[PDB]
């Protein structure tokens, strides 16, 4: 019968820092991680900025010989996973290695690697494709390489549900533990889609902000002057652990994972419905899963992508789920600062939701100068808001009408 | 406790046929779907052959306009999904649509689309990238498009576990139903990596058979002259359904899904351990999950990829799990006929395992002319073997050492 699940370790690469504490410091101070991109020439592109990981040292984690074979999304996912496992204090042994698995996902996976190899194929021939093209690029290899390095023999898989990937990864990893399939899971997501095909492809869809002359102001969730999401890179990983297992080893517990919801919109390949119907269904599933009165919700880490249709759909969904309580909770988009880490968005935002509970503070939505028509909730404009948070909710929505909600609460 | 899960609908594209009964007829006749790849200059490639889907008409499923937006792997996934839902007789209603979900996956995703958009990017620059590049290429769009087309509002997700994808997709969908998160799931996988990038990428790892003179003899699992796997395209979809739900509407039940196992080798990025310790743990996990003794197993649809190390690991694993019953069960690799559909392998092989149960026949391992050292099990060499089958296993063992086992039982 269903076991309880707690968070005992967290790990992160973001545009704000090379770990959790440095990233969280940036979040609470309202710092933007968004800047013109330096790693390639974007003069032919309509968007020339994003949230890069700055100064990542893969040789803090891996030998240069191994790193060379791996797409940045795998390097970022391993770095976050390694941080999370170290932060947990868990020791892997013959007695427990079969009970520890990994679910680290990605929206797009090794697009940089696949692009670079496609150039080799077309300009030279197939004889120049890397022998490591497949194991260095495909999405399941974060789970793969983490298991090989740490000796994790538990369930080993990867989700790819576009911008919902990190939330689904964490939710389904909790269900694995809930139902007895594992006692520990490393779960989250990683993304590095900032190559020609990534920026070009989202550019071709006209989905990205084109505010090239003021990149730190581009991501402006619920602001009347928003013009699309900002593309960002990195990873989040959490160690999820059955409660009694955590208790038994004297683990430091950050918070409890009490609720998970999924729903499909069944609306459109890329557009969310204006009324937020799929997002509302998803949050209701998650609150019922957690056995909660909606009035118990103190903080919501919104998806909050800075798209016209996305941002307003979320207001409508929250008002529909929470009624008059929609005016008492705080909702913010940390994407105001980090940008949109795509498959890794739900993973970093799950971590920000747990740290909101530890520190009793709602992160700000920076750049919220002129809230749009109907965006009249407490969106924590400009500045972090100290406040009582017993229950925090993290939402993600993605292409294919895919929706995820995680519910965390303080643990005593 | 747990709800029982049955199979009420199946759908398939394979190198043997454009549906289940045509594919199954080839399987039982020992026919090969392997041939030189057409309409593609493979001169500079060390492998020039594979399992292509022959004569697929996407306009039986989609408008020309919706098909132009979707990678071949997505088209193939939708075809199998559409066939499976039609085959089940299920009627979607406002009363049940929230209880019907989708988990269709892929190992490698949109390589053909990535290839064609790379051409545009390198030749002409980013402004020639298709607007539908991203939503038309990402792995969760089979689940996305299917959910939108049928108004499915249940769990909506996609797995990507390389060559294990279809097995994990079906297993985790069965878990969704068993634990009451859904009453119906469409589950399986799809793949089209007979592009330059798939042939080139696997070719550079020297993972492929280079038997270009005799493509139909290339795939020869457990044969001493095997020299790697054969790359193949297509899709498998099952309709999974809670038993009381299937009985209430008078559904035709093909078989029961009684067992799902997962494990990680935690050994190597592309090669299994020689003794197949991970595959043995996974099969044991699947039998424990089904409450069955290894002795009750009658038929195993092997992973059986025709790699030197893969085939021998699976013999070791079976001898380890099954002991004095290891010779009494029948084990075959339908990859002898279909080649290796990567993420769709576990989906089409689940369908073949269900059909082995319906028709009481073990499909052949064709090309098994000279069993290798220690390959002395009943591998059903050359020809289909009618026999008693109450319990059938389907194994998938993929890159990153990720393992999946499904256990099906006759339903009456
Ligand atoms: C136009 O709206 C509909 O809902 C129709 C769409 C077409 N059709 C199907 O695709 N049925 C399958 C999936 C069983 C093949 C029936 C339902």
């Amino acid at each position: 019968s269903r076991r309880r699940v707690v968070i005992t370790g967290m790990g992160m690469l973001s545009p704000l820092g090379l770990d959790v504490p440095s990233s969280w410091e940036g979040i609470l101070a309202g710092r933007s991680g968004i800047a013109p991109i330096e790693h390639m020439d974007l003069s032919a592109y309509s968007t020339r900025f994003g949230g890069s990981v700055k100064g990542f040292n893969v040789e803090e984690y891996l030998s240069a010989k191994e790193a060379r074979k791996l797409d940045l999304f795998i390097q970022y996912g391993l770095a976050a996973s390694f941080q999370a496992v170290r932060d947990s204090g868990l020791e892997v042994t013959d007695a427990n290695r079969e009970r520890i698995g990994v679910s680290m996902g990605s929206g797009i996976g090794g697009l940089t690697n696949i692009e670079n190899n496609c150039r080799s194929l077309f300009e030279q021939g197939p004889r120049r494709i890397s022998p490591f093209f497949v194991p260095g690029s495909i999405i399941n290899m974060v789970s793969g390489f983490l298991s090989i390095h740490l000796g994790l023999q538990g369930p080993n898989y990867a989700l790819t549900t576009a911008q919902t990937t990190g939330t689904h990864s964490i939710g389904m990893a909790a269900r694995n533990i809930a139902y007895g399939e594992a006692d520990v899971m490393v779960a989250g997501g990683s993304e590095m889609a900032a190559c020609g095909l990534g920026l070009g492809g989202f550019g071709a869809a006209r989905a990205l902000s084109t505010r090239n002359d003021e990149p730190t102001r581009a991501s402006r969730p619920w602001d009347r002057d928003r013009d699309g999401f900002v593309l960002s890179d990195g990873s989040g990983a959490l160690v999820l652990e059955e409660l009694e297992h955590a208790r038994a080893r004297g683990a430091r517990i950050y918070a409890e994972l009490v609720g998970f919801g999924m729903s499909g919109d069944a609306f459109h390949m890329t557009a969310p419905p204006e009324d937020g119907a799929g997002a509302a269904r998803c949050m209701k599933n998650a609150l019922r899963d957690a056995g909660l009165d909606p009035r118990q919700v103190d903080y919501i880490n919104a998806h909050g992508t800075s798209t016209p249709a996305g941002d307003i759909a979320e207001i409508a969904a929250v008002k529909s789920v929470f009624g008059e309580h929609a005016h008492a909770l705080s909702m913010s988009s940390t994407k105001s600062m980090t940008g949109h880490l795509l498959g890794a968005a739900g993973a970093v935002e799950a971590i920000f939701s747990v740290l909101a509970l530890r520190d009793q503070v709602a992160p700000p939505t920076i750049n919220l100068d002129n809230p749009d028509e109907g965006c009249d909730l407490d969106l924590v404009a400009h500045e972090a808001k100290p406040r009582k948070i017993d229950v925090a909710l993290s939402n993600s929505f993605g292409f294919g009408g895919t929706n995820g909600t995680l519910v965390f609460r303080r643990f005593a």
